[PDB]
């Protein structure tokens, strides 16, 4: 009953993923390149999209870029070959919500797709008032972050992360807690998605040129706090 | 401003490159050896790296090797020497080179070219291109000859990919410099001819037929026969 659009230009992989997800309980639509992805996404509006990065015609990065420019927040998990790192990172930066490296076992994708759906248009936060951490203001309801009055341009998943960290300002959250609260994971994962997104957030928070607000507590977790 | 990391163990040269590139409109990071180069590259994600070859602690060839081994496709222009007539940094995976001594205008032109290429979002509609025994998987950035992987550096593939996309077309040195290297300017560099050599040698390793042809005074063509 959730509709998942799966996009890959490798016809074996696409057929396999189609088979795998349909059997796992999803209504599945497919596309072979990013143009067909955007057509499919536009004409059918999937609940989630599984999106290969390196494709002809329009790549996965472009597809993501395009969706997000249209304010289309559909959850997206990008797929990439192992070696195609600085590149899957591009999809995440451009606005994908999660990634999975090939080859993967099908359970890894199903689990992340159910998480994607659990956390589509998101946060597990109750704050209504804007949250201040030094010069940073995190407006959860208005989905707006500002540092010294200047908006910080964040993707939907960067913002969800910052929002969870602001909701628990000054508290340390572990990778595992952040996978559950932000990504909606209900399973143990081998993933550095939290680390990658902490990198992006911190770079954005610091681009102005002042204090580190977002701290890595080695072996324990991450914390948003002034000083 | 594009961020360029410059790496040279000679502090005079390092300082001079830094000054020059900054006055040319670049945001410049520096590193004194290959170890500092790796740290800077990780901590600071430069848009391009100007990389000396002979350095203590860790050399330019080792830097390029480590970067490529770690799937970091950052543009690298190596500052290298030229005997063997080999340019070891290129073979290791650097994208272009300059031979010291050089004028700054040559480095600036080459760094802009690096950046032009890395900045390109042009996406081909081609999938796998077949030329006789050779298959070029464009989107997958893989080549195989008679089903056997040909291990190519990023820039070797870039060149192979342009030749395959225009398969059987003769592309001049000038067009490949523009198309593959991102040059917008004159350049008397031999970099295209050097990489053609690399590809031939790699493509022809399995004993097979010549697929990459040099038409002197005209250009280069990838075709079976
Ligand atoms: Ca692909
Ligand atoms: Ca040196």
């Amino acid at each position: 009953s959730p509709r998942v659009l799966v996009v890959d230009d490798d016809s074996d992989v696409l057929a396999s993923l189609e088979r795998g997800l349909r059997l796992s309980g999803f209504e599945v639509a497919t596309a072979v390149d990013g143009a067909e992805a955007l057509r499919s996404a536009t004409e059918n509006r999937p609940d989630a999209i599984v999106l290969d990065i390196n494709m002809p015609v329009l790549d996965g990065v472009s597809v993501v870029t395009a969706l997000r420019a249209m304010d289309n927040d559909v959850p997206v998990c990008v797929l990439s070959a192992r070696s195609s790192v600085d590149d899957r990172v591009a999809g995440l930066e451009a606005g994908a919500d999660d990634y999975l490296v090939k080859p993967f076992v099908l359970a890894e994708l199903v689990a992340r797709v159910k998480a994607l759906l659990r956390r589509r248009g998101s946060t597990a936060t109750s704050s209504s008032e804007t949250i201040t951490v030094g010069p940073l203001e995190v407006d959860i309801p208005g989905r707006r972050a500002r540092v010294n009055g200047v908006d910080v341009d964040l993707t939907k998943r960067e913002f969800d992360l910052l929002a969870v960290l602001a909701e628990h300002k000054t508290a340390v959250l572990s990778r595992a807690q952040l996978l559950e609260l932000v990504w909606g994971y209900d399973f143990a994962a081998d993933t550095n998605v939290v680390d990658v997104f902490i990198g992006y957030l911190r770079r954005k928070l610091e681009a102005g040129g002042g204090p580190r607000l977002l701290h890595t507590v080695r072996g324990v977790g991450f914390v948003l706090r002034m000083q």
